[PDB]
């Protein structure tokens, strides 16, 4: 069937009675009401069951050989489905198969029935998610720490060609995967004030709010190693939050408890983008402040809960705990880690310093200004007042250093603050990360030179051996074998399965490259591929493509900088085209387009209009027949991914050179089998230097020609005069072509393009369409538009997480990767 | 070890392993980090496991033979702990005490750890529980519907003397029980208007709330049926509650979803009071259109949802569906029914009014009129405009009958109406009750009979035929079995087993009354079930206690109509006689008071604090020595009531003559070897008649004394002047010599008992004492102490409520009891 594993005779069989166990006494249904759902469920717990067995073992393990251990702090894990990654990592997927079949069911069937877990926006989320599954094949003694929202990204909805946001109940039917743990239930404290008091300070009068922790397993590639991804849930305490007397209502008060329970009720849905609100403060505190808690208790019980020096000596903290920051979210476990140790332990604030600054290192993940992270000092002063002394005190000590090292630099010392004077005075949180970790990095090369030449030139030149760069990668696991299974068979029949879990053995298919039974087998397997998304777009969405054209494809969020505008453009560019010279022969392409934009981000709602706009017209024109479809991909999530990107011909990969950090999609494109078309922007430079230009799509300026262009001033004008292509589409725009019922409803994007562009859209135009021509032209020529894909599949493996893990691992946290299997799962029972 | 079942050698064997299955698989812990909470889990999970069986076959049964189904509707269900219960109904019991002994565990202890399911205020909501057991051990195919309150009644902590109040988070770690069935979720509407079109009236512009079952299993004695209590929880829908659109926020729409679901968050903690606030109305409304809605859903499929006359004729809706309403809490389910029958079926008025009164069946539970229901029109004219037009119609039609019964009585049509005219018009929901009902009943034969001489005497004229009688009785498995097994096994080694579920047969006990054996042995379990409380005292409260002294105790809910207050004149006047004659000889007794106070309900928080003040004096005071204790019960509940009564000796059962409708303490304690002082009052009249009055301690006033010194006009100087013991005692309390740094902290009390006592307590002040003098005189006899307690414990079988439900069944339901054993449990998978 595959190499999903082996479908055994008694393991079949031992599925089969499990199954039926939990449809009875699981689910309390009888085959005769049971609905898919239900089949669903029942199976979900049989294949939970599979991995209770080696959880407890590896936690035990981790307990007994006490390693150190790295807690990577994210307020987003992008999951998606978790049944089929289960049983793809332990190796059950043709057993399930095998035994769903025999029980008549589709097991395909049941696994479209599980709902995602969309904790996360979008890149930084699923970065997270491909951390934690490498961790555990890499054998690491690794804790993924989170927030349990109720809610996760909202459901996009098109309605009128609008997007509409609806609530994410993910768990409306319950979870299967997760292990609630209120007996570890620890409380986290909001506003109050500081007394200083003979010995110290003390955090008093504060309002308490309990974190209940949820447990997840996260299971290693088939190495029997499962580790704990854990998420709090906010949970009012009963005194208080109706023991605070006098009046008010009995009632009311116990209903009142749903404000403090408010902190995890849902994920704020923005992609890149800051906005200072209390109940995101109260967020990031939550996660931090639970975490460092569970941190500290398994470090005091370690080796130490027993002798060692003796002596709660955190000297060795650093040599036993390694927590990473994902972006500056989770940036108050800087200070936190501070009021801790001098506070509670009672360390000085040297020695303390000392430690936090050893256990923390930061990842960037980008350098628009508005994703920056600067919360207003009075929002700290109420909320967290012991903490606000702190970062006072951290800035002052740094600055310090500052003037000794660079003595009269006076405007130095104001540009490095961690806090920013003016209209309000606010923390510059990416500035507090740099101050208290040992290591930032960036998550491309030229995105991690980027911020030692612009954003923290300044750090760099104090201390440059902070700086490094950790390209971020996919795990091979969920991105090729899972989603693309036909394509994972195949390579695995020339070069065998261990590439899974070292991706760099892709590389020996280049020997394969000019073989015909492979060339016509990678082929083979993408027009499956397309078929099937083709026939799923008209089963859950009804209406119609044409599975022998290009698939042109651009998924991610909906921005400004990503530049679906531009995508857009092109377009609308083929269209007129086709109408000036009908009868003129055009390689036929699909267009999808997909993504979800914040809800408060105007301009990103008005561009998924203009899309849906475009193809209005377009899929309607009979002139234009099936050589052109435009389609907006509804609901993009990871599920969807899984779905589109094996199906894909052309990944569009074109954020303005500077802007897209590194991105993650481009990696899964290319891993898939798709080409790619972008700018010399993030991880898109590695990805062409690894397979060679000549393989990849490249056009637009580069960073040096963007700056080049704002010295001189950008003028869209210019380009609007110049191209008589450029300026008909315009004026469509302009005069409602796309917008009969309402002429002037794309104004602001006109207005924008030609007044505002911080993007300049117009200044790649020409390049843009110029390279999509040479796309075509190579897209005519099936062989070789193949044998230049398997020269990119063949070349991803730099990409894989592991590889980034493997780095992290090694240069950041001090552990040392294994690929060793954990001794069985074997029954025991101590 | 006793009769709890067999500990066979296969059983033993088998629960061992699947307790150790669940602790793995489900609990997901290993032996050497479970803690007693876990082990408690593994066990109920393996008890829960051998009932589905028979939860899926006696549903399965059901909706083959397709028997008259009975809905038992109550917005209160006080199950208490369900562990012990279901091993009791299973005959598990001595198997799990000897598998978990093996296991090295105490089942008693694990038994401790589970929390009470606490939906229910007191008698009310008990009785609906008792009920449910017992329809399930008498094979009725009945559910029981309700609310899942996530917050039940109020803990109650006593602070310096007074009670606080802290929320019930019985769901905190999970409820092992209930089964989600989030796939018969249903919608429920509110607010909104009614438009008259064409053909009918139509409720249009609802906001919806959806309705989420839970189904918790119940079952019966040994006879392998196992009913369903469905209760709903409030959910709100993703859509509306999000996208009615045009600005406010994405984030602040999703917190908003907190305002649907308030619906089910907590019990409103009155008891015999009613509050008319507009989120009792939405939960009354709440449960019954959800419930409605399943109950004729499972009516369309039936027999007819396949053929019959074809034609979906409810003329046979009455002849499979019966709706038990406790009390008036359910009563929109009247106007509903209709609402649904005309409205959405199309039937005629009287066709659907026809169909409606046969259906539905109210019981009253009280006549005090703070305690009946009259919600003002404006609330229900804002809230459920449909319902008011409904209930408006149904009034015009109902006095239009009066009048032409009683020509010319106008006055008897105002007293009639089911809409009261003043202040604020409000609708009276206990004569709608009536209205619509085919039988009202009391709950207790004076109670009854009350209800046809006063309250509902009009209407009893119009039609007699209604009025019936059925006196409330308790279940012997929870109250005798479960909290008494001591007991429940002498007993058994005399008569047998088949008194369990035919108390009746207790009466055979009569013939042991002389039977030196016997009396030595009801005297040692009550012995040793002092021992055993007076031990828990000092275990989990602290603070000693004589286990030879008489236990006096008054356990319920604070009411000045229960007259915990008489209780404590008599406490204040002990003390006082032994200050007079400290050397002089008297019974030791332990008083103990135990109930909680509704929250807002001032004067029962000042009682409590009497309580308390009483026990300061009396309890420290060294000349009183070990011969008076006064201790008030914390946290009064079901799991308490297991303990305490069968611990007691002497029951008070003291309310006001013709306030307390019935009572089910009182029962509780005669069936537990305790010797009542009551007045006649409920069921008090009929456990006297039912042992002979020689054998009870009656005083006071009877109904007609009241009402003769209400013609009168009662006035309690008139005893403060000629009792010179009672003279003392409020002189001692207006003094503040229980309250000496607050001197006037009782005159609340005193002003009440001197002006405005419509309980009339000093009126039975002589006479109570006098009693309790005899009682004590009594006890100095133990063997006739001991004898006369036989003659109760013989006498109590007409209380069971397998009594009170076989005729409910026969004379209001239509319907057969039956004890015949459901076909095993046997495997078997269809
Ligand atoms: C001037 N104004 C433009 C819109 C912007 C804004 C909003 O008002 C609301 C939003 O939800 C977003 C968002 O999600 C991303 C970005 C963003 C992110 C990176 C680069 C450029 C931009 Cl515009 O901007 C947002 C902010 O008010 C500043
Ligand atoms: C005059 N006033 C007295 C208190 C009463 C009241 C409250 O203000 C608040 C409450 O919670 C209760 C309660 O639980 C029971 C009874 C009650 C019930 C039956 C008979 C007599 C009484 Cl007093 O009364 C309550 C109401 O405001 C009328
Ligand atoms: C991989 C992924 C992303 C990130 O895509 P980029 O193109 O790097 O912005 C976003 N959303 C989902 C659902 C993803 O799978
Ligand atoms: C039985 C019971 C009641 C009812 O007691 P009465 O004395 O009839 O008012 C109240 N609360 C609990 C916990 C009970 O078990």
């Amino acid at each position: 069937i595959s190499v999903r594993g082996l479908a055994g005779v008694e393991n079949v069989t031992e599925l089969k009675k499990n199954f039926n166990r939990h449809l009875h006494f699981t689910l309390v249904k009888d085959r005769n009401v049971a609905t898919p759902r239900d089949y669903y469920f029942a199976l979900a717990h049989t294949v939970r069951d599979h991995l209770v067995g080696r959880w407890i073992r590896t936690q035990q393990h981790y307990y007994e050989k006490d390693p150190k251990r790295i807690y990577y702090l994210s307020l987003e894990f992008y999951m998606g489905r978790t049944l089929q990654n289960t049983m793809v990592n332990l190796a059950l997927e043709n057993a399930c198969d095998e035994a769903t079949y025999q029980l008549g069911l589709d097991m395909e069937e049941l696994e479209e029935i599980e709902e995602d877990a969309g904790l996360g926006n979008g890149g930084l989320g699923r970065l997270a998610a491909c951390f934690l599954d490498s961790m555990a094949t890499l054998g690491l003694a690794a804790y993924g720490y989170g927030i349990r929202y109720e809610f996760g990204i909202f459901n996009q909805k098109i309605c009128g060609g609008w997007q509409m946001e609806e609530a994410d109940d993910w768990l409306r039917y319950g979870n299967p995967w997760e292990k609630a743990r209120p007996e570890f239930t620890l409380p986290v404290h909001f506003y109050g004030r500081v007394e200083h008091t003979s010995q110290g300070a003390k955090w008093v009068d504060t309002q308490v709010v309990l974190a209940m922790p949820y447990d997840t397993p996260v299971p290693g590639y088939r190495n029997n190693v499962v580790n704990t991804m854990r998420l709090w849930s906010a949970k009012a305490p009963n005194d208080f939050n109706l023991k605070d007397f006098n009046v008010g209502g009995y009632i009311q008060a116990v209903l009142d408890r749903n404000l403090a329970e408010n902190i995890s009720r849902v994920l704020y849905p923005n992609d890149n983008f800051f906005e200072g609100k209390e109940l995101r403060l109260k967020q990031e505190y939550f996660v931090v402040a639970a975490t460092l808690q569970d941190i500290i208790r398994r470090f005091k019980s370690s080796k130490f809960g027993c002798r060692d020096p003796v002596r709660t000596n955190f000297d060795a903290f650093p040599d036993k705990v390694a927590i990473q920051l994902n972006d500056t979210h989770p940036s108050l476990a800087i200070p936190e880690l501070m009021r801790v140790l001098v506070d509670l332990e009672r360390l000085d604030w040297d020695k303390a310093w000392e430690v936090t600054v050893k256990t923390c290192a930061y990842t960037n993940h980008t350098v628009i200004p508005e994703a920056l992270e600067r919360w207003p000092v009075h929002l700290l002063e109420t909320l967290l007042p012991r903490h606000l002394q702190i970062i006072y005190e951290i800035n002052q000590r740094f600055l310090n250093r500052v003037a000794a090292a660079f003595p009269g630099d006076v405007d130095r010392l104001r540009r490095m603050s961690l806090v920013e004077e003016g209209a309000v005075k606010r923390i510059n949180m990416a500035h507090l990360c740099i101050a208290g970790s040992h290591a930032v990095n960036g998550v491309a090369r030229i995105h991690s030179e980027i911020l030692k030449k612009t954003i923290f030139k300044d750090f760099y030149e104090l201390e440059p051996h902070k700086f490094q760069n950790k390209t971020n990668g996919i795990t091979p696991r969920r991105w090729l074998v899972l989603c693309n299974p036909g394509l994972a068979e195949i390579i695995a029949e020339r070069i065998g399965e261990e590439y899974i879990s070292d991706l760099d053995q892709l590389r020996k298919l280049l020997s394969y490259v000019d073989d015909e039974a492979f060339i016509r087998d990678v082929a083979k397997v993408k027009q499956e591929n397309k078929l099937k998304f083709a026939a799923y777009l008209e089963r859950e969405y009804k209406v119609h493509i044409n599975p022998n054209s290009l698939f042109d494809v651009q998924v991610k969020r909906i921005h400004e900088y990503k530049r679906q505008l531009l995508n857009c453009l092109h377009v609308i560019t083929l269209y007129n085209r086709i109408k000036k010279e009908p009868n003129k022969f055009v390689v036929p392409r699909t267009v999808m387009i997909g993504g979800k934009a914040a809800p408060g981000y105007h301009m990103a709602k008005m561009i998924i209009k203009l899309i849906t706009a475009i193809g209005d017209v377009v899929n309607h024109d009979p002139v234009v027949g099936d050589r052109l479809r435009v389609i907006f991909l509804e609901n993009y999530r990871v599920s969807l991914a899984e779905k589109v990107i094996p199906a894909a011909d052309l990944s569009e990969q074109i954020s303005t050179a500077g802007t897209e950090a590194s991105g993650t999609g481009n990696m899964k494109f290319m891993l898939n089998g798709a080409l790619t078309i972008g700018t010399m922007d993030g991880a898109n430079v590695e990805m062409a230097e690894e397979a060679g230009e000549e393989n990849f799509f490249i056009f637009g300026m580069r960073v040096e020609d963007v700056d080049r262009l704002d010295q001189r001033g950008y003028n869209a004008q210019e380009y609007y005069d110049r191209i008589p292509e450029l300026r008909q589409i315009i004026e469509q725009l302009s005069s409602g072509f796309f917008s009969p019922k309402q002429p002037d409803l794309f104004k602001d994007i006109v207005n924008m393009l030609m007044h505002h562009d911080r993007f300049k859209v117009f200044a790649d135009y020409e390049e843009y369409v110029k390279c999509q021509e040479r796309v075509s032209a190579l897209y005519k020529n099936p062989r070789e538009w193949t044998r230049m894909v398997i020269r990119n599949i063949a070349t991803s493996g730099k990409f894989s997480s592991d590889r980034t893990i493997a780095q992290y691992a090694r240069e950041i946290w001090g552990v040392e990767p294994s690929r060793q299997r954990l001794p069985a799962p074997d029954e025991k029972i101590p």
